[PDB]
């Protein structure tokens, strides 16, 4: 009765699926993905934080971010109906290029990645698990898109390995730097035999850039992969870096403000939606945290300004 | 209540594939879902279809699409089915503007008739046999039958006119098996000519050609195949050929020995009085039909979800008893 997705997706005739409409028994292009998350392997404190984190995602809308169409809750499991790509992930593509992509082609992929996270960070959305495996091809459209937002050692910023309190936007900037490296060398920037030996390198932040990599692009990598989260680069620097120039709007939250009746409506709709206790919402917004509340606030803020500009 | 409704009928989008992905690319682990609309259906249609679809779950044959699950809801009915890679047969035949080579027709046709042979012995008729309902599992070498004509339909009349028997165009009572036979003859004809045997500009004159049963076979088709076709395409259903004859026509024989595998025991093993009664009692308890209903259907020798559910439950009893042997 209430385990119908369960018998479809987990039954004996067989967690990421494609649902594709058939025509005379062959695939068409009407398709969505479905991701199945195992609630059981998680606590009710953690399972409560997962559902708020993914509900928030339905509000993200960007060409280079994979849309979350629905979340369907179950006792035992959670189902995400997602946009479905065409040519696999960006990690297998790099495996097909053992010494790197040509820089002009790299630029085209990385600009899209950076444009995506740059949009996220202006809306207080933050990926936390940024890997080439989470960059996905939409080949028929000529796009890459980020998927599988957060909530394995190479991609982790070295502060994450220390366990100390993090500034979440800077960890994405690091994970951005590991991605640039892998595009232009076809190898991860920190890889030794022992998982332990590796860890030292990442803490040290000692990597070699191959000689064929241009002077500009070498500089961009050192601006994102520095041992200290405070010295890394904000996105306006990366977005406008020389290396990315030439490669061809921006979120309204960045340069316009809410009216006070507009601001109050959001916080009212947020509490009525059981997003959080109003006190927590204002601590969050004032602390300027990077979590599903601020994100919810700022995505909803953007939908009102977008409507206000349309009327004009 | 509506979780499936949102998956398949949601804004992001009835026959779908559900396919396992691995690093965001398709695999071969896949099933299919056919969605059936129960609205615009009375209560007795909705009741039977639920048992027909329910009894198709018991059919097992290499040449029939497996019906793994049924999932009933208020509006829609969801059939979890076996998914092919290959397309259907009509698109295959259409690619062959002058028919398939006769020894390839033979390979496909022999498979189709083993499917219909297994069905008719277990008192299952297709009622909608046409090359669109023959699917390719070309990774496994074979074709399987699908979309059995269930109570939703009883493909529309403008389209299915070509494939329809004269007696179901005239509209009177009929032997349902003989209708599948007529449909076998039309398929064989398409396999070896890439054209349907009755087709005209007006769909009113096609109707006449079917009633009079006039068609012409290209010269290159052998005399035996030609003969098989005329034994399945008679206007009188009493004149057509039962599956023993068809399945043993020289065109498909050629004298190798026959495998007992994939043949229903119900056709040669007999049942005891206590077992016969044990089925009907399980059927009455399972609320499939009145005991009168069941005894009447078996006495009249009908082909529907009662007699079929009877010979399927029977075959299980025969298969387990044979296992003990």
């Amino acid at each position: 009765h209430s385990q119908d997705l369960e018998v479809l997706f987990q039954g004996p005739h067989m967690g990421h699926f494609a649902v594709v409409k058939l025509a005379r028994h062959v695939f068409t292009g009407e398709k969505v993905a479905v991701k199945v998350i195992d609630k059981t392997k998680l606590d009710t404190l953690a399972t409560g934080h997962l559902f708020q984190e993914v509900r928030c995602m339905k509000l993200v809308q960007h060409p280079n971010i994979v849309r979350l169409y629905e979340v369907i809750d179950t006792q035992t499991k959670l189902y995400l109906i997602l946009e479905l790509g065409d040519g696999g992930d960006m990690f297998d593509y790099i495996m097909k290029h053992e010494e790197g992509l040509n820089e002009d082609l790299a630029k085209k992929y990385f600009a899209q990645i950076v444009h995506a996270i740059s949009y996220c960070h202006k809306l207080h959305v933050v990926h936390r698990d940024l890997k080439p495996e989470n960059v996905v091809f939409f080949e028929k459209q000529g796009l890459v898109k980020l998927t599988d937002f957060g909530f394995s050692l190479a991609y982790s910023a070295p502060e994450i390995l220390l366990g100390d309190e993090y500034d979440a936007p800077a960890v994405d900037i690091w994970s951005l730097g590991v991605i640039l490296f892998m595009l232009v060398c076809g190898q991860p920037p920190f890889q030794e035999a022992n998982d332990s030996e590796t860890l030292t390198m990442i803490m040290d932040c000692k990597y070699t850039v191959p000689s064929h990599v241009s002077k500009e692009c070498k500089d961009l990598i050192t601006r994102m992969l520095q041992r200290d989260p405070k010295r890394r680069a904000s996105l306006e620097e990366i977005e406008n870096h020389p290396w990315l120039q030439g490669v061809d709007n921006i979120p309204l939250v960045s340069y316009k403000n809410l009216s006070e009746e507009e601001h109050n409506s959001i916080i009212q709709r947020m509490v009525l939606g059981d997003i959080a206790d109003r006190d927590a919402i204002v601590e969050a917004l004032e602390t300027n945290r990077y979590n599903h509340i601020t994100a919810t606030y700022f995505l909803l803020a953007e939908r009102i300004l977008r409507e206000k500009q349309e009327k004009e």
